[PDB]
């Protein structure tokens, strides 16, 4: 099934993963840190590694975490394996490349956060409030049949605040409830070029 | 067999390679270059493009030239499908991100030029005399069995001035002439960790 680690590991410590979801912290790390498969989850406090100095997602859908002031981890080829990004932390913040992931994810943060360079089809799922101003900037706005797909997802009542989608025509939103018991999301759209807004889940918004 | 265009395109204008090594300069272009087959070679004057302002490399071994202050063409989704990084042009300098290419090329510059995150078994090509030192740092020097391959390739003597390699045991040196006349090229190698040098070819040095 797997293992988590909450504290985070020593810059001289090395770790295996196994199958199933395994997830840590990593700071400067000195060391090659495998994950092996299954959808697993690191980590970050700072950007780039160190010594050398490496982290590979292995196989299977798995997130980063940037507890960050910016990131790009698609340049660094200290990091590879990895399919979705989250900006999540006490130190989370500023400008993200999003760059080569497939998926995005927003848990708390020090401060307002933007996605750059953010490919087709790749949608944002917000777990919990943020601090500040979320902007999405897509790879590619300029078309006129622009979709995003935006996605809330909390057990309990979840004020996902701000998010800017600047140049999308059709803005879908999903909010879903992870428990039986009902509730009401909260969301500060700005779409200036959405013609369309779907809603679906389970919860209100 | 190809076309070249020595002049920078419109950042307006559209351009469409076939098979055979086509070769042009871009600005910050605004349309979606593609270039088909065959080894081609772009140059760019500026390091992001614009509105949206991709150019495809298409298949076969294609160079990027990147004459500029800094690049970072990995992380960027509008560059896609270049193998080889050189940094020559009258802007050419500085910070250059390694990091997804295969080979490198250095020609003439503006002023001293660095390769960070450079993957191993590649190797750097320099073409014509640069300015100021030639950085490479790669993406892990940290072992002590460490390789890499310098080769100086030109018709007439060239001056590579200083190429910088710490972290390299073994530095290999090709010394390459173009042309039947003789030639003996000249550089000041720093690499401080090298315990052998080997020196191939058919031109002094
Ligand atoms: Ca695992
Ligand atoms: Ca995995
Ligand atoms: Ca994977
Ligand atoms: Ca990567
Ligand atoms: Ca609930
Ligand atoms: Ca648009
Ligand atoms: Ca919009
Ligand atoms: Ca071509
Ligand atoms: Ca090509
Ligand atoms: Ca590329
Ligand atoms: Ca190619
Ligand atoms: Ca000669
Ligand atoms: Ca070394
Ligand atoms: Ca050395």
């Amino acid at each position: 099934v797997g293992a988590t680690l909450g504290a985070e590991l020593a810059t001289g410590l090395v770790f295996t993963g196994g199958a199933g979801a395994d997830s840590i912290l990593l700071g400067a790390t000195t060391k090659a840190i495998v994950m092996g498969a299954g959808d697993d989850t690191v980590t970050v406090s700072s950007a780039t590694l160190g010594a050398g100095g490496s982290v590979n997602g292995g196989d299977g859908t798995d997130v980063l975490v940037a507890n960050v002031n910016g990131s790009s981890f698609s340049a660094d080829p200290a990091f590879g394996g990895f399919e979705t990004l989250r900006v999540a932390g006490a130190a989370a913040q500023g400008s993200h490349n999003a760059n080569g992931f497939t998926a995005l994810q927003l848990g708390a943060t020090a401060g307002a956060t933007t996605f750059t360079n953010v490919a087709v089809n790749v949608g944002l799922t917000v777990l919990a409030a943020p601090t500040g101003t979320t902007t999405v900037t897509l790879a590619n706005a300029t078309g006129t049949s622009d979709v995003f797909n935006l996605t809330l997802s909390s057990s309990a009542a979840l004020a996902a605040g701000t998010v800017a989608l600047a140049g999308v025509e059709t803005v879908n939103i999903a909010a879903t409830d992870t428990n039986t018991t009902a509730h009401v999301d909260t969301l500060t759209l700005q779409a200036t070029s959405a013609k369309s807004i779907v809603v679906t889940g389970n919860a209100g918004l």
